[PDB]
């Protein structure tokens, strides 16, 4: 059972889920127990589902089981202060989705996969990764006692695979900028509609991106310790693209280091501010991922001065 600081800290918007993996598990099925029901999923099942998505996590730097687990909470949280907006369905999907969002990445980008060929990139031309992770989280449900959703209605089951289908395939960053554009234009002439189901699947989306990126909402040491692990695979990449013969691009290029403080400003800028102001916009209760990372860019722009 959880002990209390967690029962109580989890509650936080900047939660950070700890070194110790074998309570991640138990702070998913916690989660999952709170936003849906302990009679949401039977609990052996789950468990043994649990169990076989960490293992098809890998052991790289940052796309790895405790991001999984970290985004998984995020949701929890934006589900949590968000009451009655979103189905049990949609609320299981989606806690399901963010643990499953990454399954077998490699720490290697779409555009990495593209020039190199690998097969992946053949198969699934666009949102590579994202359509393989959406892959792996099928071909685990179809394992002997893994089906979580068992108890459902064929026609349930097709709708759930579906939310999370558009849940990870949303991730996939390059699509965050059109959608977040749309979203904005939609919040600005009074036209969203979250009874419209385009609208709807959008604002998940975001929802998405939000928790994909929220290591830039926790507290600074947590987010400046984890911007390390996103380097150690940005540059692992860039390395690889060395070794193709093709120029990195500064973020992937070790040797442009010194860089970082500049490259979190543009980031920050471009990316994750208009994502959580977009967001508080659209659900007010989660201002302090908007706060949070407001704080994270000033302090960025402290190390520059
Ligand atoms: C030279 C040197 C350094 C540079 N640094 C950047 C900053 O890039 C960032 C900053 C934050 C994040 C991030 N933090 N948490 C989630 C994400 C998003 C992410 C993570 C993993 N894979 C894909 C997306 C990603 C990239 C940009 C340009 C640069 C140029
Ligand atoms: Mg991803
Ligand atoms: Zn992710």
């Amino acid at each position: 059972n959880l002990p209390a600081r967690i029962c109580r800290d989890i509650e936080l918007f900047h939660f950070d889920i700890g070194p110790f993996e074998n309570m991640w598990p138990g702070i998913f099925v916690y989660m999952i127990h709170r936003s849906c029901g302990t009679s949401c999923f039977e609990l052996e099942k789950l468990c043994r589902f649990i169990m076989s998505v960490k293992k098809n996590y890998r052991r790289v730097p940052y796309h790895n089981w405790k991001h999984a687990v970290t985004v998984a909470h995020c949701m929890y949280a934006i589900l949590q202060n968000n009451n009655g907006l979103f189905t049990d369905l949609e609320r299981k999907g989606l806690l399901i989705a963010c643990l499953c969002h990454d399954l077998d990445h490699r720490g290697f980008s779409n555009s990495y996969l593209q020039k190199f060929d690998h097969p992946l990139a053949a198969l699934y031309s666009t949102s590579t990764m994202e359509q393989h992770h959406f892959s792996q989280t099928v071909s685990i449900l179809q394992l002997e006692g893994h089906n979580i959703f068992s108890t459902l209605s064929s026609s349930e089951y097709e709708q759930v695979l579906e939310i999370i289908r558009k849940a990870i395939i949303a991730t996939d960053l390059a699509l965050y900028f059109g959608n977040r554009k749309q979203l904005e234009e939609m919040y600005q002439t009074g036209s969203l509609n979250l009874h419209n189901q385009s609208h709807r699947d959008r604002v998940i989306g975001l929802m998405m991106t939000a928790c994909d990126l929220c290591s830039v909402t926790k507290l600074w040491p947590v987010t400046k310790l984890t911007a390390n692990d996103i380097y150690a695979e940005f540059w692992a990449e860039g390395d690889e693209m060395k070794k193709l013969g093709i120029q990195p691009i500064p973020m992937m290029d070790r040797d442009k280091r010194d860089e970082v403080p500049q490259g979190q400003l543009g980031f920050y800028n471009a990316v994750a501010i208009p994502c959580y102001t977009t967001l508080t916009q659209i659900l007010p209760p989660t201002e302090p991922l908007l706060k949070a990372c407001r704080d994270n860019l000033n302090q960025w722009e402290k190390v520059i001065r």
